[PDB]
């Protein structure tokens, strides 16, 4: 006696909760303890801890774009700066200067999968007589592409 | 996920199921492929974001045999997007039973 | 009494996981230990194990770029600096200078399943009177072609 | 390119049992990284006897 209308349902839900990645910061302050930093002066200084990539159970492949602000700042203060970003383990794969500023560090299933560390390694030479004090130095990191 | 039960008289059935709520799905996914895994390992059923229908139907000896429908979801997030508890909705018609 | 719609499906999937080649590098400090660079002086500085290219166990054919990207810092430092890539085995397919600064070394089949070891020999001319500490030498390793 | 395939079977293939594997010659594109593609082929049964 009813004409059935003949539709029945299945349904399901997604979670997305996390972001891709969680970049750590540690800061360095490399005139660092127990040194001397001079005006005029040339060296190298060397962080092996200073971007801690942590990623969750499911990425496995990112691309960072790693980018230097305030380089046209310390163009007055410094006449060349070369900092290496060491890589997971040994690789370097990004290399930013006063100059050319942007870094395309990409991390693939090995380097994420044993936790993946950024140090840096920096080459300076200080602009001659220059006397500075908690000059700040600072990267933007952009998750430009997550798999 | 879906489990198809008959009367002990229908043998064959075809069912076609819709996704209605794609277009909203479609500002949070890239891409997402939908493989209504079928009765014993045939799959009958492919739904996604455009192409959204789906004719999956059923005979003699798949429904005497207690017919499952299993998904498999293929998904790409689109770039940033978090969310939660995002529902996902198909209809399920029967079109012809006999 | 139904019309089938007769359309069945199947399906896979391909995991496409590393990128194919790791330069783990180990840098050089090339006065060495236990010798000694002045200013004017000439020589020769070696290396034997300087970039590792280590392969995933499908890559079979490599084609890396390798460029000096601070040459022309450098050129007001050394007045000829010749820089040979000993290759995998004993050949030595790279040679970098002051002025032609790119180099196609290429690896095969038989040269990754072994290990490809890149030393580096260093022929040098310090610019008459220049005194120098910790510079840098930077050069970009750019995988064009893999198979 | 060539998207379609048009694969039939006569009374001798059918009575061993018909199997259809696959021979795959790819190429991965420069650089690219990802994880669990998918690939769905449709299997229409144009005409039976
Ligand atoms: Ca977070
Ligand atoms: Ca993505
Ligand atoms: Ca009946
Ligand atoms: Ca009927
Ligand atoms: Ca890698
Ligand atoms: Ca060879
Ligand atoms: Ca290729
Ligand atoms: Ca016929
Ligand atoms: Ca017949």
């Amino acid at each position: 006696s009813v004409t059935s209308d003949r539709t029945y349902y299945g349904y399901g839900d997604v979670s997305v909760k996390n972001e891709p990645v969680n970049v750590v910061v540690s800061p360095f302050s490399f005139p660092g303890a127990n040194a001397s930093l001079s005006s005029g002066g040339q060296g190298v200084f060397k962080k092996p801890d200073w971007i801690r990539v942590v990623n969750q159970s499911d990425v496995e492949n990112v691309k960072l774009e790693i980018d230097w602000v305030n380089a046209n700042q310390a163009a007055n203060y410094f006449d060349y700066a070369r900092i290496l970003v060491t890589g997971p383990n040994g690789q370097v794969k990004g290399y930013l200067s006063l100059q050319h500023g942007k870094a395309w560090i990409t991390l693939d299933a090995e380097e994420l999968r044993e936790g993946a560390v950024l140090g840096a390694v920096m080459y300076y030479e200080v602009k001659e007589g220059v006397l500075a004090s908690r000059l700040p130095l600072v990267f933007k990191v952009r998750v430009v592409e997550t798999g």
